[PDB]
């Protein structure tokens, strides 16, 4: 019931705070299953009224919280070069650490929960949960899907513009952050039912279909330049450092962080 659901969300929001770059949004599993299709491979095996929380990161996750974590790890390992050698997966390591701290408190409020990440997969490499769909049904961010922007006798999107095993995918836009955010995790509480809860509708960000199609092209074809993130004209944005980091392949990223821990000062 709903006081308990609110107490659960409160612990999450205490330990994964807005200031450090997290948000949470409540939704019902039934809303997700209705959207993906009740018989789709993505349908989740919980009753319709089961409580879930979507956790997303905002610009300060990287710029503030992760920066603090990298500074500390550098101190712990003794040098930046040592951290780089020993921590191949810094973003996921940071998130795992923060989620464990949260979970230690959350277990005392509701002991039974499952956690699915944006990167979680089955052994067949199917994503376990579709985050943009969660974001839309939870009202967190409007999900712009290519299949919703077709025109009769128009071939859009182009075919064969992207590399192997890549599809032309949709894009969610947040009402504060545009594309300067990411989905991170969903917590599912199988023993907590919230049938009376009504999710808010996601705010429309792009109202003209030609802007949507342009945004989707910028995302699929040009994402390294982060232009897609500025649709909706957000004022709260990823830093330059953060856009450089996520625009690079993982093997080239650590050097972007060197100044955080090796510079006496900045100028
Ligand atoms: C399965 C199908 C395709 N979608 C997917 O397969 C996406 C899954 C996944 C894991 C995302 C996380 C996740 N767990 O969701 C993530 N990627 Co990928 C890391 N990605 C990849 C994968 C392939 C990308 C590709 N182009 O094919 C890569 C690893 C290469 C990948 C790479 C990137 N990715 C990137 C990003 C940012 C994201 N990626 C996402 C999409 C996500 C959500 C991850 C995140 N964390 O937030 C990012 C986008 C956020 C946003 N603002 O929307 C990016 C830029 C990361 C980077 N900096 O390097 C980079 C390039 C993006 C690009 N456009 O190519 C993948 C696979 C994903 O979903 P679908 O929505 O089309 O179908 C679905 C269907 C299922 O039955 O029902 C639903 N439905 C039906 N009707 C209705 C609805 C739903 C609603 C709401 C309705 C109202 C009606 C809905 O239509």
């Amino acid at each position: 019931e709903m006081s308990h659901a609110e107490s659960i969300k409160r612990v999450v929001d205490q330990k994964l705070s807005s200031h450090e770059g997290f948000e949470s949004h409540m939704f019902k599993i039934g809303s997700y299953n209705e959207a993906v299709g009740e018989s789709s491979p993505f349908a989740l095996p919980y009753d319709d009224s089961t409580m879930a929380l979507l956790i997303l990161s905002t610009p300060d996750m990287f710029d503030v919280a992760f920066r603090k974590w990298v500074v500390q790890k550098t101190m712990d390992f003794g040098s930046f070069d040592e951290v780089c050698e020993m921590v191949s997966s810094p973003i996921q390591s940071f998130l795992e650490d923060r989620l464990e701290i949260m979970s230690e408190k959350l277990r005392k409020v509701e002991e039974n929960f499952e956690i699915l990440h944006d990167y979680s997969m089955t052994p067949q490499r199917r994503p376990k949960i579709l985050m943009q769909t969660c974001g839309h049904v939870a009202g967190a961010a409007f999900y712009y899907q290519p299949c919703h922007f077709q025109e009769d006798g128009v071939t859009w999107p182009p075919a064969g513009r992207m590399g192997p095993n890549l599809k032309f995918i949709g894009l969610s836009l947040h009402p504060i952050y545009g594309g300067h955010f990411a989905f991170r995790s969903v917590l599912i509480f199988p023993n907590v039912k919230i049938p009376e809860f009504c999710e808010k509708e996601p705010r429309p960000i792009l109202t003209a279909s030609e802007d949507v199609r342009t945004a989707l092209e910028k995302f699929n074809y040009n994402w390294k330049d982060s232009g897609f993130r500025d649709f909706g004209n957000p004022t709260r944005r990823y830093s330059t450092t953060q856009m450089e980091f996520f625009g690079r392949p993982v093997a080239e990223r650590w050097e972007v962080l060197r100044p955080w821990v090796e510079n006496l000062y900045f100028q």
